[PDB]
């Protein structure tokens, strides 16, 4: 059937098996970054928007803002574009140049801070410049993605529904990146509707404070988090796996080489996680997965010989 | 269903209605950006390959030769990956960085030629690169993308067909761009078939050769050619229009502004090219096209505010 927008054209993502990366496993994999917009936050942007027009929240003359520098940015900028709303994402001087002209050819603000924290990055300052929008700004909605109910619905009703409707088979093992949490929440959340023995693991950067671990610099974005989001639910998660930045980049030229799936940097954190949990797990489990954004963006990063050594010395005493 | 490889997920491309674009025509755009490998070109690359594999030409020892700095090459790059083949992209110092690192990222070799031809460019110099190898890597396979009939046959059997399944009231207009012909002669021929009467409409570069224009310096990738393609039969066209890359790129800011697609420099000049085709003919025509590639990679081209400011300042005498 014909769309009348691209909207339509939200979800419904391809499932591929890995057969070649994972010859003793059924491992599944949901194509998100088929999405139209090019990753897998086309799913909570456009769900937020429209929960909040239907429910009178949002309508044509409010403006939207959240802090974001990446693919939920551009996911925001292409459904506000669409809906005829605008949008101010608050971003810092470490933007991808390529990210910040994606945002900006979509039409929508972008408030650059400058001011680095005392320790030197810009989180503090990104929080606190939201806040000065949503003083300033008469008739605003802050997407809030770290504590909105509706990030994790969008999962839920989005990915999940299709995970559940396609793998009928028992699924041994969910396996999904993290940074909101929003993914991980709302889509094992439908999973063990269907599969109540579901194992639910999280997969995290390195660094990260989701789970408490000792911070370090990361140099990947799309995975892990300078905050404990207020979505998360610990008890629904009953393994976590840490992946540093070179392990991460690895996952992902092992996923190019055997699969031809160009991914980018959490998705090859999934592959390192995967690999990792078979060492314990039963031969031939199913395991379910996500696959968030294309590697394109990646390529100063992962895909990159001399960004790749770099970090291989970034391993500490290994 | 679950896909058995990425192979799977190619075509089937969504088909939107511009509304807000043409209030006065129907007018239906054919997604090819949303195949997995980022561009319409997934579709000849898979058809030719599996033509020749299927029909012996090609096995795991065969050695894959195109010259092409784009899409070609990054579709033919990611399907020689996933069958197993090496690939060798004939490329010249004007290849994106951007372009570039994807065909590597995905193991492909690259020949990058450097001597230009006396008169400045590279044209002869990679035609003649690829005969070299082709005289000296033994089994190989020249995809041939200017004459080889598969390449229209890709399209045909590919948009040409979910087109005309889709579309099934009258077509009144089809529209093209054209660097091969290989997709407005096969998608036309298909169409046809079922709607006899639909006027085919090519949509070519200022300054391309396909259609005899007098060759200028044309910036936009994608659109336009500097040989007449082998594969194009001038008695099918019934119209051609030429945009230059000023009025290609308002297009593209047109269309992202009205509709939210982002999508590359040939589209753009598609809908420059409806917008003065409408000027002719009868309001409420049906008219479809093609969205060959994404915005993504026309970020320093079409979406840079001071790229558009010099190209307005080369439509000479305007
Ligand atoms: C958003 C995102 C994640 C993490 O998803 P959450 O739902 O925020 O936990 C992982 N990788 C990429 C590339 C993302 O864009
Ligand atoms: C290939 C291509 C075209 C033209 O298609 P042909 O089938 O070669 O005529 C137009 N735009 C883009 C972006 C392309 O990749
Ligand atoms: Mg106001
Ligand atoms: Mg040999």
């Amino acid at each position: 059937a014909c769309h009348d927008s691209l909207l339509d054209s939200v979800g419904q993502t391809p499932m591929v098996q890995l057969h070649q990366l994972f010859p003793k496993h059924e491992v599944f994999a949901k194509l998100e970054y088929m999405n139209p917009g090019g990753s897998m936050k086309d799913r909570p942007a456009k769900y937020i928007i429209e929960h909040g027009i239907k429910h009178g929240l949002i309508t044509e003359n409010t403006h939207l803002i959240e802090s974001t520098s990446g693919n939920l940015g551009i996911a925001l900028a292409m459904i506000a574009k669409i809906k005829g709303l605008k949008l101010t994402c608050v971003v810092d001087p470490k933007i991808s140049p390529t990210n910040l002209k994606i945002i900006k050819s979509y039409g929508a603000n972008v408030e650059m801070v400058e001011e680095p924290d005392a320790h030197g990055g810009y989180l503090m300052t990104r929080i606190a410049k939201v806040q000065e929008l949503l003083a300033t700004i008469d008739d605003a909605y802050w997407i809030n993605q770290y504590a909105n109910e509706l990030n994790w619905q969008s999962h839920y009703h989005g990915a999940g529904t299709e995970i559940v409707e396609t793998i009928k088979q028992p699924i041994d093992y969910f396996v999904a990146p993290v940074s909101t949490t929003g993914s991980i929440m709302g889509m094992s959340r439908k999973i063990k509707e269907v599969h109540p023995n579901a194992q639910i693991v999280a997969v995290d950067a390195k660094g990260s404070v989701i789970f408490g671990d000792k911070p370090i610099n990361r140099e990947l974005p799309g995975i892990g988090a300078s905050r404990v989001p207020e979505i998360l639910n610990r008890s629904e998660i009953n393994q976590v796996i840490h992946v540093d930045d070179y392990q991460s980049a690895l996952g992902c030229r092992k996923l190019i080489d055997y699969e031809g799936i160009f991914a980018g940097g959490s998705t090859g954190s999934i592959i390192a996680a995967i690999e990792q949990l078979i060492t314990s797990i039963e031969e031939g489990a199913t395991i379910v997965t996500i696959l968030p954004d294309r590697g394109d963006r990646y390529l100063d990063l992962v895909y990159s010989d001399t960004w790749l050594e770099k970090m291989k010395s970034r391993q500490g005493v290994k």
